[PDB]
């Protein structure tokens, strides 16, 4: 059911995932500074630089088009969410943390931009709390606890 009321409002999102893409990555970078230097492309780049830089937008764009992918889906995890959990513990070498502070932006950007009401909002932090669940379990099996 969570999983349905979040794509009840996904439209929005699906529309246009490179303006809405950056607007997540733009208020991530803005609310929790820390997660830019994780980023190497884009580390450093003052805030102001950040909204209208198209490579940012188009990262986002990634992003939110793979959460997409995770919803429509319900729960069939696997070949989609272990390449991530994988390509994030080893490769981007992502603390998991970090998925609950853009989670929350997403929570946000959705109540603004997507329709997302107060139960919705619940239902997406429920969802994400699913995906990163998994996510940390396999950087668990991978040795990054
Ligand atoms: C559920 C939330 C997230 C999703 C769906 C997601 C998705 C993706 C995807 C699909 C890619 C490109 C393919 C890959 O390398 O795996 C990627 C790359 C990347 N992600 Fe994430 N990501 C998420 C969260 C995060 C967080 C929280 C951070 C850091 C705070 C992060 C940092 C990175 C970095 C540094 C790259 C590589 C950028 C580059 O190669 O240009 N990701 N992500």
């Amino acid at each position: 059911a969570d999983f349905d009321a979040v794509l009840k409002c996904w439209g929005p999102v699906e529309a246009d995932y490179t303006t809405i893409g950056g607007l997540v990555l733009t208020r991530l970078f803005k609310e929790h500074p820390e997660t830019q230097k994780l980023f190497p492309k884009f580390a450093g780049i003052a805030q102001a630089d950040i909204a209208g830089n198209a490579a940012v937008s188009a990262h986002g764009a990634t992003v939110l088009k793979k959460l997409g992918e995770l919803l429509k889906a319900k729960g069939s995890h696997a070949a989609i969410l272990k390449p991530l959990a994988n390509s994030h513990a080893t490769k981007h070498k992502i603390p998991i943390n970090n998925f609950k502070l853009i989670s929350e932006v997403l929570v946000k950007v959705m109540q603004e931009k997507a329709g997302l009401d107060a139960g919705g909002q619940t239902a997406l932090r429920n969802v994400m709390g699913i995906i990163i669940a998994d996510l940390e379990a396999n950087y668990k099996e991978l040795g990054f606890s």
